[PDB]
Parts: structure tokens; C-alpha cells; sequence
């Protein structure tokens, strides 16, 4: 009744204070710096080899791309906001990181909603599914052994001074990989990396997606 | 004449004042949560299948997607605003559900225009045409029990604690399927699912759609 | 002189002060209501048959679809605004009918500017040119009869009892089509059609566009 | 040091200025009107054929389409703004007519920045480069007379009353042209024409683009 | 605890405070101008060869475009910004040079974020990485000696008395060419270009990739 109608209208009032107190909060943050460094976590789920292009060396995958990371100015106490422990919002809403696949031939293809969800720690998750075409000779596909190829992915702009990335575990997650797909995973590896140029001092920091694949 | 002329302006005024209201009334909506869940409901009508890539397993359909949902916050009296019932409003003026389909293999493409239909009682009705490539493997499509495929359907970030799925049947809607389409339609059906994995203390749920057919006779 | 370059000035600022009027003006329209009906005037200009894949049956228009309608609220009189009688603007600027084909394989392509003609009778006149694939078998082209597809033209969310459809005449107009296309027109009509749904007691309107083609003899 | 610094400064105040006080002016400009007409000049540097489709007869074109014309709205005198003679802005922040070609295939690719260089005494000019498919036969282009095409460009919804267009020569500019193209050129054309037709009582005008090629040898 | 959680606090204050200093500064830059000329410096890594298509000379490239330029409107001293001495930012969020290609076949894709890095200095600098679809005759790549192509980067409104280019290097970086490419690069250079034109007695400048590769062996 009007008692449970109230009980719905509070809780949302509680919701719109704690997004409006996140969004209005000062220096409403202006992303990773040396003093303020970040830790991006990356996972990926393979979901397809759509495609192994032999006259081009291109290769299509579809995987989700799982981004993790904490930040302060997202924190909360959940006693303060009607026990709200974690939300949903836009990505466009919020600083997200700029991890890019450093081979691609197409501009990425986004094939999810483009929204986070906030926790209470002041912690981000955003899972975007993406289709990708990048350079990756396909001889042997064909065979046994199959065909082996790589992408690094890591910030575009930041260093490893800015944003660090770390992975959870080695293993692509292949408990989704379409069962029927044109071609099977022999393997598929994601490997953090810190390479180094004498040109300069910075750590770049990147993750190592390597996957062996063979015709079905 | 001046009457009418002034008729038409009274009709128009209502309208405006009661978007006015909608938009403008405080809380202004946030989106499904625990303390104020939401039921979706989902429908399809299929047209066409359109395209069976069997060099990289992709099929293509054309479907309608049918979207239903009722928030309190949408809801009038239809006394206090000059008897009007429902408005149409464009889709972007609202929220929306997230509801992606799981497999797909290009971004969706949207045919029809982005407006919903918005009823006194608060519910919103928004049926977008649209073109998806998914991941379905067409063997056997060039013989007679045909090729099976399905996709998921569901929210992308919210639970089943915030977001319930629902159908109003299992059948998909094959009225509007294109009578000359290179593929025939053997049966198309709409299941609800709730998965629970050791993770989540929430369930998930999302709608089956699963396509048998073959080329034509 | 001064005298020319202020008359200039003069005729400028007339087209400013009744835009200004128009955009401004109380109720900010909000759409066709029952209470507030519309009729959109449908023709077809069909330039070209692009392409008909076979192995998709998938067929692709190029056509000027022309539009028309007629608001109160565009209304001014010329006296009032330097006799000024019509203006041009961005058909951004303006309400204008979610027209769809219900039958497309792709969204449609825009291949014009999209610009209205404002008449000081209130009434619009909007004439975009498309490219359209949409479904369509066509098995026989290469035959003498041909083949023979269709599509049907209508607003997406609004019912025959808030948009009307009309046209002035049953016959596509052919004198703009391609003289060298890879495929000639046989016949090609428009017409407008009151459907009914069993859910659903308001008539829906279309305007049927079909056309009968053959690969060039 | 701080004096050439102070200098930089003040040349981009001036500037500033001028920009905010072009763009600030009263009846910010509504398009050309009978009262106010206007002379759009158009000129074509061909670059390429990159593609004749012989199976749809669709020819693609990457060309320079160069646009000119003078408005007193934005006139100045440099001497009241340091001597400024000339800048360049985004073509998004003034008016830009509406040239179009009349048989486009595909929506008109843009491959260059779209930015406009103004001058003291109005005149703007606006040169993107384009890819366009359009409607041509490539029949005979594998011989030695080779194939000829033609396509018009012109507004899209002003007549001649409101905007004229003229040329500043009948040959394309082909000292641009891929020198080791597919296609060679044999000769290519841009003609004004003026067009009666029997409906309306005013003059169309149109530049007229027509190019003879042939496979090269 | 809480003076580190402060710290990071404080930190955050002294960048924004930056940024919002920066980008409210009056005069907020018009763009290079005669009395406030530019310097942008150029260089290219080459990534791959993707396509080579010989029935339309079209081939593509995928490169990092490394764009450099100074502004004094960007200078600061760290010492009164918290010893800040660079900061990443939007490239929507400042004026980036329109550096084109003047013989692309497609619109440049960008497969990277459109992101900047700012330096004390006033030094910005931008690396885009693109697709390339450009005008390229790609005969004799199935041959020893291989094919040869060139394409012209440069400023679109900019003549050299406003935008300056120039590069730290004639050789491409060819340091990240993928190793297992389609086409081998036998060799790929740099090239600054004072052009001179026959309206202008302003000279423009560009730079000039010339490309030599064939098919691997």
C-alpha cells in the first residue's frame, strides 16, 4: 500500500543522495597520477574465434574483457546511505581506464551496455564484451599443432608509474567458448608483463593475450 | 474555427504539463535495486533469418524485441491531466533495461526509431527492430531436420534480485516471419532461465531463444 | 549602398524574429494526440535498384521518400513577418513522423541533408533520400515477368487515430529512376492500407510500396 | 622574452575578438531568402576512380569539392582588428550550404577536417575531400572510347532564387589525379545548368560532373 | 591512515587546480595564427601492411601517428602546482593540429583513445593509431624489387606560416612492423615538403611516407 510505496520512494532517495554525494564530491578526481597511482586488474572470457582471414593475417575474437580497480573517491559507508552496499552506472559517468590492444586493424567493436557497478570499498567493475580484429598469421590452423598468436593490451597514455595491471590467474577463462565454434582453444594465456626502454626511466606495463587455436 | 484552434492548444497544454510533471518529479529515478525491483517483460517476433555464415558460424536475424516494464514513477491520474492516457516519448528520455543478448558476434544494429509508449498505470512498452549476428553453427541447415540455435537474452549488470525476466509465452512470434525468406522457421521458442552458480547469493535470469530451421522447399 | 546592405539586414532579421516566434512559442509541441490528429502525406521517388542478393534475398532501394504535414502551431501570417511565406531548417529543429519500413535488413541510409521546408500555412515539407535493403525474394528477374517485392511504410508507435497516412496518387514516381540501373522498373505503386491487431481496438495505417522488377533486357 | 610573449598574447586577443564579435553579431544569419540571395561557387579536383562495380553500376569517386561564398555578416575591417585578414573555424560554427549529388548510392564518405577559411570581406571558403559512390554504367570502360558518367550536385532544398551556383571553369581539375590510378581519365567536365521544370516556376540550378575514363594502358 | 589517505587528497586538489587554471586562462587559444606560428612534429611507427588490393589500388596501413607541438598557454610552473609536471588529458579537451592524409581512399579509423600528454613546457603530445586506406598502385609486390607507394601528411587550413611541420627522423620506425605480415617492409621514410602553389605565395608544408614492401617469401 502507501506505507510500501513510501518504502520504495525512500530507498531511491537514499540512492540519488549517494550518487549525487559521489558525483559532487571535490576535486571530483582527475585520474591516476605518481602520487596517486592505480591498480587495474584485467581478466578476459574468450567467447569465439569468429574469424582466421589467411590473405590478411587478421583474426576476430569476441571475448568480455573484465576491468577492475579501486579508488578512494568512490568509497562510502553504506550506514550513512540506507545500507546501500554497491550501484550500478553509466561508464560514461565515471573515469574508466584506457586499456587498449596494442595490434588491432579495426577499431574495436563494443557489443554490451556500457555500464560499471560501484561498491561500497570504492571499488569498479566493468565488463564490457568486445569483438576485436588484430594481426595474427594463421598457418597451421589447418593442422595439429594449429596456430599460435598474441595482442598486448595495456594503458594507452599512463605508465607503469600511473597504472599498474595485474591479473588474477594466467587462465583465459574458457568455460564460455562457444561449443560450436569454426575453431577450437588449444590454449589461451593472459601474462602481465613490464618491459623497459633506455630512452627513458618509466616501468610500461602490459597483459599478454596468447591463444593456440586449430580448425574444429 | 477559434474554439477548435483553442481546443487542439488545451490538448497540447495538457500533454506538455503532464511530461513536464513525469520528468521533472523528484527522486527522478535511478534504476532497479534490491528494496525496488522491476519485472521485465520479453517477447520476440522473428521476420527473417537472413544471412547463415557457415564459414565463420554467425546467422543473422531480424527480429522485433518487445520490452515491457512498470515503474511508479510513470504512473498518473489520468483526471488530473485532461483524460490523456498514454504518451509517446522518445527512448532516450527514459530509463531503459539493459538487455543484451549474450552470443552476439557484431553490435547489434537498430532498425525502427527509439520511442516507447508510456501508460497512466506507469507501465512503458518499447519494441525495437532489430538486426543481430550471433554465434550459431548452421550445419545440417541443407537437410531436412534443419540446424538448431539459441541465444541468451538478460540484463547485463543487474541480478535477478533487481531485474526479473519474464515471457508471456514460450512461443515466438512467427506471424510476421518473411514468407520468401531463404530459411524457414521449424519452431522458434522463448524460455526463461534462472541460473545459480557458488559465486552469487543472487540468481540470474534470462530468456532462451532457440531458432530450429532450414533452406527453403 | 548602406540602404541595400540594411534591407539585407532588415529581411534577416524578419526570418530571425518569426524563427524566434516559432521556436518559442507556449506549449513547445508535444506530438500527435487522439485529441490532436495528424495526416502525413506519403510519395515515393524511386531512383535505382542498387542490388538484389539472391543468397540473402535481401533487395536494395534508392529512393526520395517525400513527406509532408501541416501544424497550427507553424502557422504565421506573412504580414506579420515582412512577407515572409516559408523558411528552411534543420529537421533537427522540428517534430517530424517516425515513418519506418517494417521490413528492412539494415538501418536505413541518409543520403541527402536533412532539411524541412516550413510554409506559413504550417505546413512541413521534409524530402530525405534513402538507401533501404530490405527483405525481398528475387527469384525470376532474370526472367521476362520478373519478380515482384514489397515493403510497407508506417510510424513506428503512433496508431491511424494520432497519424493518418495518405498519398496523392497510387503511382511511385519512375521519371527519376536510374536509365542505365542494372534493373528496370515493370511497375511500381503506392498504397495506403488500414490494418487491424486483435490486441488492439485503433486502425494502424501504411502506405505499401511495391514494385515489379526484371534484370535489363 | 615577456614583450614577445605580451605580443602572442595580443595577437590572440585580436582574434578573440573578432571571432566572439563575428559570431555575437545580431541576426545571426538564417540561410539565404529571396530577399537575400546567395552565389555558391563550385569546383572539382578529381583525385581517383578508385572502383567501377559493373555487377551494380555503381562508380566510386574520391574528389576535392570546393565551395565558395560571401556573406556581409562576416565582413570586417582588419584595421579594427590588428590587421587580422583571415581565420580559420570549424565549418560546424557558420552556415555551409547544402550542396548535394543528386544520385548518390551510398551516404557521401568525408575524408578531410571539416574547416572553413573566412576573409575581411566575407567570403568563405570550404573544401572537403570526399568519397562518393554514385549511379554510372561502366559499360565499355575496358575499350578504347571507354565509359562515360555523369552526376549532378546542387542544393538540397533551395532553388536559384535563394542560392546560385556557378563555376569558375568547365574543366575538372585533374592535375591531382592518381597517376597510377585503375582507371585513366579521358575528359571530365563541370557544367552549369539551369532547369525548368513544368511544376514551378523558378529556376534549379545544378553543376553537372561528368567524367569519361577507361582502364589503364 | 589519514594523512596519506590526505595526501592522495591533496595530490588530486593540486591537478585539478592545474587543469582548471589551464583551461580557464583568457584568451583560451584561437588556433596558430601569422603572428603566432606553430610547430608540429610528425613521425611514424609502421605496424602492418594489412591489404594490398590490386583490383582498386587501395592498400592499408596501420601506423602510431606521433604528433608533437608547444604552447605557451600550456606553460606552468610545477613549483607553484605541487612539483606537477605533466598531466594526461581528453584531446577533445584541447586544440590538436588537423593533420590529414591528402590521398586516402576511406575515412582514417582511430583504434586508440583519443588521449594527450600535456608537459610543463607547454609541450602536448598525441599518438593516435590508425587505419589508412590510401590511393597505392600495388603492382610488382608479388616480385623481388616489390611495389612503391607514397602518401602526403600535412595540415588541411594551415599554411607553413601558421603550422610548421618537421620530423626528428627521415626513417619510419619500423621497430614494431608485425614480423609476421602479409608484405615485408624493404624500406619506409619520412620526408618533410615545402610545396609551393600557384594561388598562394604563402608556402604549405606536409610530410611524405614513401613505402617500398612486396608479398614475404
Amino acid at each position: 500500500d502507501y506505507k510500501d510505496d513510501d518504502d520504495k520512494l525512500h530507498s531511491q532517495a537514499n540512492l540519488m543522495r549517494l550518487k549525487s554525494d559521489l558525483f559532487n564530491r571535490s576535486p571530483m578526481y582527475p585520474g591516476p597520477t605518481k602520487d596517486d597511482p592505480l591498480t587495474v586488474t584485467l581478466g578476459f572470457t574468450l567467447q569465439d574465434i569468429v574469424k582466421a582471414d589467411s590473405s590478411t593475417n587478421e583474426v576476430d575474437l569476441v571475448y568480455y574483457e573484465q576491468q577492475r580497480w579501486k579508488l578512494n573517491s568512490l568509497m562510502w559507508d553504506p550506514n550513512e546511505y540506507g545500507n546501500i552496499t554497491d550501484f550500478r552506472t553509466s561508464a560514461a559517468d565515471i573515469w574508466t581506464p584506457d586499456i587498449t590492444a596494442y595490434s588491432s586493424t579495426r577499431p574495436v567493436q563494443v557489443l554490451s551496455p556500457q555500464i560499471a557497478v560501484v561498491t561500497h570499498d570504492g571499488s569498479v567493475m566493468f565488463i564490457p564484451a568486445q569483438r576485436l580484429s588484430f594481426m595474427c598469421d594463421p598457418t597451421g590452423v589447418d593442422s595439429e599443432e594449429g596456430a599460435t598468436c598474441a595482442v598486448k593490451f595495456g594503458s594507452w597514455v599512463y605508465s607503469g608509474f600511473e597504472i599498474d595491471l595485474k591479473t588474477d590467474t594466467d587462465q583465459v577463462d574458457l568455460s564460455s567458448y562457444y561449443a560450436s565454434s569454426k575453431y577450437e582453444i588449444l590454449s589461451a594465456t593472459q601474462t602481465r608483463q613490464v618491459q623497459h626502454y633506455s630512452c627513458c626511466p618509466e616501468p610500461y606495463i602490459d597483459v599478454n593475450l596468447v591463444v593456440k587455436f586449430r580448425e574444429r
